[PDB]
């Protein structure tokens, strides 16, 4: 009971290592869920590529390092192949270089974005941890591994059909993760959300980017075949809680606007964005609507400038502009409803800050949240296509915006907002959770 040796186990000397998918949709959570931890204390570095590394600079606490693109933006095949071998060599190179070093403590884990599933064989091959980090929904990942596994060939001319899995709703042909749009790419597409599962028996930890409340009866079947960990939202809560759009904003009245943004990726045709333009210079509400740089040329003729201002045919106003800090201009008391592409990121924003939808899906799992966002959470209305008229996306504007329905939709995105600062709170689900991840990883 004298003379002896401690040794502590504690965040401070614990080191995180991170990797998200190269797209926004998958660095922002990635970067919400490392600040998450280096709050617990743990040492966290952030690993991106050279080309988003700025966009993460300025959002950062967090130690930062780059790697190559791997890529040349210009096949999606080669693409590829090519991505995975470099971002491979790249990130072994970090994970070595910080276990000979002396200002961190070596790494523990690796948490890597799920559909970069030989990281897992990267992290195990150093002789260290993987947390693989799926950027959606229990639902829709479950319809993957079914897919891994029923027919989902389709051929919908002569007939519909509908599917039933256990613990989801019944999907029809527009419900299911959308592969057809890639063309002669579906197979590769498809073949990238399908492989998340591969290897899910070895994953250390399976994080999910949700909640348990809003997925409860499918969380709890993905539960007992795998621990799961539902951690979500990782964004920090309104409650707790990128100059352009908040001037105008503040200057609006409250739920007087609706937020229009497609992503960063999605490319709308000539048509569609006529379409949606000739719908918000009509309504009786103020828009602010992001069209990315690429993306501003297949606007109408009539409407290079990174932003342009607009009195509408109604008398009210709008903006364009190129880029805003989404989470923030959803929890702006002006905004009233979401035009979305339904990404499961920017589904989850909304959530997360009681804004209602117009759906506008485009491909891969945006249907499927479409679906659950329309009739399961029911917090908004999916459009009806495949060019999208004008009357259409009016007809979704008035009952979001205008009509009882709406109020409705508004009071259930609320009650969703509500439940999801219980769940990242103390005593909620996802705090508990994210607690599990971070206290096993000091036994191991």
């Amino acid at each position: 009971s004298h003379m002896g040796t401690i040794e502590i186990s504690s965040p401070s000397k614990t080191h995180i290592l991170a990797f998200p998918f190269p797209e926004k949709g998958h660095i922002n959570p990635m970067l919400h869920l490392c600040n998450r931890l280096a709050s617990k204390g743990f040492r966290v570095t952030l690993i991106t590529t050279i080309s988003t590394y700025k966009d993460v600079k300025n959002k950062i606490l967090i130690n930062l390092e780059s790697i190559p693109d791997g890529t040349d933006k210009n096949g999606m095949n080669g693409y590829f192949n090519q991505f995975k071998n470099s971002v491979t060599e790249s990130v072994a190179g970090i994970i070595e270089e910080y276990k000979l070093g002396h200002d961190f403590p070596p790494p523990k884990v690796l948490i890597y974005d799920s559909t970069m599933p030989w990281m897992l064989d990267v992290a195990h091959g150093h002789g260290i941890l993987g947390a693989s980090l799926f950027t959606q929904p229990c639902c829709v990942s479950v319809v993957y591994y079914h897919m891994l596994q029923i027919d989902f060939h389709r051929e919908q001319s002569s007939s519909s059909k509908v599917l039933l899995l256990p613990c989801l709703p019944p999907l029809e042909d527009r419900d299911l993760p959308e592969f057809d749009y890639f063309k002669e790419d579906s197979g590769f597409v498809s073949n990238l959300l399908l492989n998340q599962f591969l290897n899910i028996d070895k994953i250390d930890y399976v994080l999910f980017n949700t909640f348990e409340m809003l997925e409860s009866e499918i969380a709890n079947w993905m539960s007992n075949k795998w621990k799961i960990l539902t951690i979500g939202p990782t964004a920090p809560t309104a409650a707790a809680a990128t100059e352009v759009c908040m001037k105008w904003l503040d200057e609006r009245e409250p739920n007087s606007v609706i937020y229009v943004s497609f992503g960063s990726i999605a490319s709308l045709t000539e048509q569609q964005m006529e379409e949606i333009s000739q719908a918000l210079f009509t309504t009786n509400f103020n828009f602010l609507w992001v069209v990315r740089e690429e993306e501003r040329t297949k606007l109408p003729n009539c409407l290079n400038p990174s932003s342009e201002s607009f009195t509408t045919a109604a008398g009210k106003l709008g903006l364009i502009i190129n880029w805003c800090p989404q989470l923030d201009v959803l929890r702006h008391e002006s905004v009233a409803c979401f035009m979305t592409h339904c990404g499961w990121n920017s589904t989850l924003e909304a959530i997360s800050s009681g804004v209602p939808m117009i759906c506008v899906p485009q491909w891969v799992d945006q249907t499927t949240n479409a679906k659950f966002i329309q009739d399961v959470w029911k917090i908004g209305v999916r459009v009806n296509n495949g060019l999208v008229k004008k009357e259409e996306i009016e007809r979704c504007i008035k009952e979001v915006c205008e009509s009882e329905k709406g109020k409705e939709l508004k009071r259930n995105a609320m009650k969703w907002k509500d439940l999801s600062k219980e769940a990242v709170s103390e005593g909620g689900s996802s705090d508990t959770n994210l607690e599990y991840f971070a206290s096993t990883l000091l036994f191991y």
